[PDB]
């Protein structure tokens, strides 16, 4: 009986030590925990969720929504939602964000049901298409309505995708910034400065890799046990009014991993903005089984001296089973909307 399940599962929890006070407390933490849901919209959104799912994202429910049934069936997630079951019949919205938006609206109640009791929701997707670009802002609007920390981690299209797609992305990015607490944007075009002679046929595979790493890094920073205390109250603090944000990723293998990883992360072409005054930042330093709090401490210090002396900085350090002799640093600087300008050919640096 599935219905008994939830109730008999507590029997084991409750039933050999603690006192009555600790009895209530322990039984309290059970519920108190922060519920995280990541929602992937459209093509790139769905490829990301599948990996997060298959690789096992820690402490977060995965939701994949799509207007296209073919894509949705190949996707793996804790929950899948075919938005626009009446508007599209599960055939795809094409490159028209207006359809994807309407598709999401149509399934709004279904979406709300998938993120219902979430303390924080991550909306991820690749802008430029019709589904992700159209639905993402609706999922964000619904997220805020249920009262969850609403963060979005999205990518801007490659220039080789065309002005129509970029323009649609920027407009989507605009509508999105309206319903998010913090909006993280990844310019795919810069993916070319990290891998200059990267084969065009691989651009998207790499884009998938970066988004997955970014969403996973941010999410796990909050949920995965590490060498140090990462409190949800702080995340709430930094993410809550983080306007526009960008990321930087780096890693090193040399006997100056931490130091060299920060360098890459800070000089990352993905950080297409002046960060020398940032008011907030989330840092996640991942490494091998030999990772010391000292290295993580060295990364944070490095970054801290670039931001505002008053900058709010959340950081963590987790150990990744299969991580070489390499330490990877995911950097997320917030409140940089005033250093950028929204145009329809991409974001421009002020």
């Amino acid at each position: 009986f599935l219905k008994n399940v939830l109730e008999e599962g507590s029997k084991l929890e409750e039933f050999l030590e603690l006192s009555p006070e600790d009895k209530e407390l322990l039984e309290y933490l059970q519920q108190t925990k922060a519920k995280i849901t990541v929602v992937g919209c459209g093509g790139a959104g769905n490829n990301t969720i599948t990996r997060l799912k298959m690789e096992g994202i820690e402490g977060a429910k995965t939701v994949a929504i799509n207007t296209d049934a073919q894509q949705l069936i190949r996707t793996k997630a804790d929950k899948k939602i075919l938005i626009g079951k009446k508007l599209t019949r599960g055939l795809g919205a094409g490159g028209n964000p207006k359809i994807g938006e309407e598709a999401a609206k149509e399934s709004a109640e279904e979406i709300k049901a998938a993120i219902q009791d979430s303390d924080m929701v991550f909306i991820t997707c690749g802008l430029g298409g019709g589904t992700g670009t159209g639905s993402a802002p609706v999922v964000a609007e619904i997220s805020k309505k249920i009262g969850a920390l609403t963060v979005a981690v999205v990518t801007l299209p490659f220039v080789m995708e065309g002005k129509v797609r970029m323009k649609n992305a920027m407009e989507g990015l605009e509508r999105l910034k309206q319903h998010t607490d913090t909006l993280v944007v990844i310019p795919n075009e810069k993916l070319f400065e990290i891998v200059p002679n990267m084969p065009l046929k691989l651009a998207f595979k790499v884009a998938d890799e970066v988004l997955i790493n970014a969403v996973k890094g941010l999410v796990e920073l909050i949920t995965k046990d590490g060498l140090i205390n990462v409190d949800f109250a702080d995340v709430k603090a930094v993410m809550n009014n983080g306007g526009l944000a960008m990321i930087g990723i780096g890693e090193s293998d040399s006997e100056k991993r931490a130091k060299e990883a920060v360098s890459m992360a800070l000089n990352s072409p993905l950080l297409d903005v002046d960060i020398d005054g940032a008011t907030g930042a989330l840092i996640h330093v991942m490494g091998p089984e030999d990772l010391t709090l000292e290295e993580a401490r060295e990364v944070v210090a490095t970054v801290s001296s670039r931001l505002d002396p008053n900058a709010t900085i959340i950081w963590g350090a987790t150990i990744d089973e299969n991580l070489e002799n390499t330490v990877r640093v995911l950097l997320v600087i917030t409140g940089v909307q005033s250093r950028i300008e929204f145009t329809d050919t991409g974001l421009k640096r002020k």
